[PDB]
């Protein structure tokens, strides 16, 4: 092709965009093979790479521009901010490979029938975009040439839709992907005599397993992520040379079915309902499995011991079925290649075999959590130097004895989890050497003792959670340095002193608890040079003082994202048991079973029955920034609530109750739409009720009693809602639910 031709098809393409510096150096009278995402061979342009920049424009820019250009073998505008749909044009014969992926490209999946054009196209991904179907199956794709296909993270809800894409031919189809969307009925790759790869996991398959003939050089098979009910061995028995087989997230019952195991490398039936034990005949992989996963199962009994031959398996995810038995280190050490171990959620019982010391050095996790283990954490656990292992979990067992300090010998860990026991004595120091380790839980023990100063060698620390433990002394000044420290909770020990005014230097702290201690002093205003805070418990203590006007300075300039996706859980207070305090109790709960909240019921008079919520974490907001939850009731606070308290949009609950908190509440509180419940019992405030709070629509809890309020109750807003016992108290009251006003 010309020159000519080249730099005026690729400039059009430039003088098209709305914002023309995205290819600054694509200029006239300048060869095209010196641009930034040009690709030449022998001086000819022969792909273009334009991906992740917003080009923002419709595909009939590129089509007439790019696609038109003669000697073009390869297109990538992933991510390219591209839109509208696709429709005929002029392709050159060159082009072999087209990658629309992530784009907004839009319109039933029939407009790719006109890729035709490409004579020579063999890969076409339109991933995550938008096309959808028509609503009846009508024709074909008619894309025979293709030996790469994906159509994942699309629109697509129909049915047999899967035929459609190869109701014209898929001789020459190598690779299929239509995941993530919602595309159900009978999938028969039988034709596809060459099919290596079928992913067409996350769909609305619930009828037939998908047919594949005979299945001669299939590979790769995952139909994981549907509500498949049917036998899938017989689907699969003719498939010699599959790899990886990914079943899980399915409607599958009954034991483990006949498989082909010759060249399996990774097998995963998790989260279905197998019921049964792990069949002997498995062993038939271990010469090739390299990844196994049972996990979120009903399966029983105990590791069987011909896993000693799968040296190869490099992960073993056996979680959340109903595995018991002493830890079969007997096999566990023939595991040459193991990397992660998972048996957590099972009834594994016994002490921990001293052999342990031995693996730690090819593991990067161990995950006993949520087992019924016992005896001491091994101290020689990490003796053998060179220990990779990044990741602890042991909670939620019966260990007991001290905290091994041996464990700072693991000098690549990452996270440390042994919360949920019986362990005794003090934290170890040499926890501080962990340079690496960014997440420390030891909540629900019985450690006695202060918080290590040495932590302030950890720069990466992250969380610390030592909830209910005989912990004592004051905050150490070392925390400070943790500068990333995000979630700090201390709550039902018996730590003391006052708050540090460094916790504000933390802009990345975003959750503080320090509830049912003995702290004490002014709370800090330097807690408002907090970025990240949304999260402050400090229900019965003896802070006192009034309170900073100051703390509540960053509201609507928070941005908390760090936070998101850690498991937890919350257990509300009932108004019944006066023993019980604070509006609820926040506790991290990742790997902890739900089950074994009762073990609180020795450290917390609240009556935790049927009241614990959970999930992973989400913050509402992403940069809006506004504190949720604001807890400091039975302290000693008093003077008067600053106006500025109302500041806070994205607040849910604020519990201000049992102190000698005075004044009229602030008409501000009616600026708090988010708010569900607002406690500011026994106190002294005097004065009315705003009639600003009829602006509050959301209020599920409420209660101002025990004060020195007076006059009328709001008749608008969600006072009537509530009842007298919410008022009670305050003489100078009067309004339904109160009596009228003589
Ligand atoms: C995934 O596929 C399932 C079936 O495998 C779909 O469930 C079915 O969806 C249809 C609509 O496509 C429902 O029809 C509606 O049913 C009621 C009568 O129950 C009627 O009000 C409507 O006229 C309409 O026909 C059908 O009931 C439903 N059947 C089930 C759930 O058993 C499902 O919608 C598909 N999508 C997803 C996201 O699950
Ligand atoms: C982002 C992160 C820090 C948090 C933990 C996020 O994941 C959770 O969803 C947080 C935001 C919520 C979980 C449950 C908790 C309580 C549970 C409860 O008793 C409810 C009673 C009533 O129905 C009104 C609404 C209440 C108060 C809600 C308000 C939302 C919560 C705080
Ligand atoms: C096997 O399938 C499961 C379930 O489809 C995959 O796990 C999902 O991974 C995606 C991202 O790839 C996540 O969005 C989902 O949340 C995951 N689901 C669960 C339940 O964890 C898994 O990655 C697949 N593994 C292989 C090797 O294909
Ligand atoms: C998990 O299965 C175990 C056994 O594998 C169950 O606990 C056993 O239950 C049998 C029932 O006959 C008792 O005879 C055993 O004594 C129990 N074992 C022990 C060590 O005490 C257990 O109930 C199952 N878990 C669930 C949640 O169903
Ligand atoms: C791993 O554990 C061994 C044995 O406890 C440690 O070896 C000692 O390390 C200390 C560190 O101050 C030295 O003073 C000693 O001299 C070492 N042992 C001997 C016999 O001299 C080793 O430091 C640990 N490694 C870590 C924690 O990374
Ligand atoms: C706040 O408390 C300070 C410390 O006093 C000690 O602790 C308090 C909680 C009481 O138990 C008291 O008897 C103890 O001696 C006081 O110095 C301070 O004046 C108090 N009030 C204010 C407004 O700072
Ligand atoms: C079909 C089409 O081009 N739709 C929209 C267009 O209306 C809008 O101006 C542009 C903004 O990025 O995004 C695209
Ligand atoms: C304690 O929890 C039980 C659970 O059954 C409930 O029935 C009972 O009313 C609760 N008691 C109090 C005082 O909260």
């Amino acid at each position: 092709q010309s020159l000519y031709r080249e730099i005026h098809q690729l400039i059009s393409f430039k003088d098209v965009l709305p914002d023309k510096n995205l290819l600054p150096d694509w200029s006239s009278n300048k060869n095209p093979c010196t641009f930034d995402g040009v690709t030449c061979r022998d001086d000819k342009v022969t792909s273009i790479d334009l991906s992740s920049k917003p080009l923002n424009v419709g595909f009939s820019a590129v089509s007439s521009s790019l696609l038109s250009l003669t000697g073009l073998e390869s297109l990538f505008l992933s991510n390219s901010h591209i839109n509208g749909s696709v429709s005929g044009f002029k392709c050159s014969a060159s082009l072999t490979s087209l990658d629309l992926s992530r784009n907004s490209l839009s319109g039933p999946v029939t407009t790719l029938t006109s890729l035709g054009s490409c004579s020579g196209l063999k890969f076409l991904n339109v991933s995550s975009n938008t096309l959808d179907f028509p609503g009846k199956v009508s024709g074909g794709l008619k894309l025979n040439s293709l030996e790469v296909l994906d159509l994942s993270a699309n629109s697509i809800s129909g049915a047999n839709v899967v035929g459609w894409v190869l109701s014209d031919g898929c001789g020459e189809l190598k690779h299929l992907a239509i995941s993530g969307n919602k595309i159900s009925g009978d999938v028969d790759v039988s034709r596809c005599v060459n099919l290596e790869f079928l992913d067409v996991s996350s769909n609305n398959f619930s009828t037939g397993i998908p047919f594949l003939g005979d299945c001669s050089a299939l590979q790769h098979l995952d139909i994981s992520g549907n509500k498949l009910s049917g036998d899938f061995s017989r689907a699969i028995s003719t498939c010699t040379e599959l790899k990886l087989l990914n079943i899980s997230s399915n409607q599958f019952v009954g034991p483990i079915p006949p498989l082909p195991l010759k060249s399996l490398q990774y097998l995963s039936l998790a989260e279905n309902k197998f019921t049964g034990e792990i069949p002997d005949f498995l062993s038939g992989a271990c010469d090739t499995l390299t990844g196994l996963d049972l996990s979120g199962n009903h399966f029983y009994g105990a590791v069987p011991p011909f896993f000693g031959s799968c040296s190869l398996l490099e992960s073993l995810a056996l979680s959340s079925n109903n595995f018991s038995g002493e830890l079969p280190m007997d096999t566990l050490l023939k595991m040459r290649g193991l990397k992660v171990l998972d048996l957590s959620f099972n009834e594994f019982s016994g002490e921990l075999p001293e052999s342990l010391t031995n693996l730690s050095a090819s593991l990067l996790t161990l995950d006993l959590s949520s087992n019924n283990f016992s005896g001491p954490i091994l101290p020689n656990l990490c003796q053998n130097p060179k220990n990779t292992l990044q990741e602890l979990y042991l909670q939620n067992n019966g260990f007991t004895g001290k905290i091994p300090p041996t464990l700072s010998n693991c000098s690549e860990l990452v996270s440390l989890h042994l919360s949920f026991n019986y362990l005794s004595g003090t934290i170890p120091s040499s926890l501080g050497s962990l340079s690496k380790l960014r997440d420390l839980k030891l909540w629900l023990n019985m450690l006695e003792g202060e918080i290590p100063q040495e932590l302030m060698y950890v720069k990466t620390l992250e969380t610390l959670i030592l909830d209910f433990n005989d912990l004592t002394g004051e905050i150490p000044s070392g925390l400070s340095n943790c500068t990333n420290l995000n979630w700090i909770s201390l709550s039902n020990n018996r730590l003391t002193g006052e708050i540090p005014k460094w916790i504000g230097r933390l802009e990345n702290l975003a959750i503080l608890k320090l509830s049912n201690n003995s702290f004490s002093g002014n709370i800090p205003a330097e807690l408002g040079d907090c970025r990240s805070l949304i999260w402050l418990d400090l229900n019965t203590n003896l802070f006192n003082g009034t309170i900073p006007a100051a703390m509540f300075k960053q509201s609507g300039k928070i941005a908390a994202n760090f936070i998101a996706g850690k498991r937890y859980v919350y257990i509300k207070n009932d108004g019944m048991k006066k023993e019980c305090h604070g509006a609820g109790n926040l506790l991290e709960f990742q790997g902890i079973r739900s089950e074994q909240l009762n073990r609180l019921s020795t450290r917390n008079p609240c009556n935790i029955t049927s009241r614990v919520y959970g999930g992973h974490t989400s913050p509402t907001f992403d940069n809006n920034g506004s504190m949720m939850f604001l807890d400091m009731s039975y302290n000693m606070l008093s003077g008067y609530i600053p106006k500025e308290i109302g500041s806070m949009p994205y607040l849910f609950i604020l519990n201000l109750g049992h102190n000698d908190i005075s004044g009229s509440i602030p008409d501000e509180v009616g600026d708090l739409r988010g708010l569900n419940i607002l406690d500011l019992s026994s106190n002294k405030l005097d004065g009315r009720i705003p009639q600003a709070m009829s602006a509050l629509t959301m209020l599920t809890e409420i209660d101002l009693s025990n004060n020195n309020l007076s006059g009328p109750i709001p008749e608008m807003g969600q006072f009537e809602t509530f009842p007298p016992a919410k008022f009670l108290n305050n003489p100078g009251l009067c309004g339904y639910p109160l009596p009228r006003c003589d």
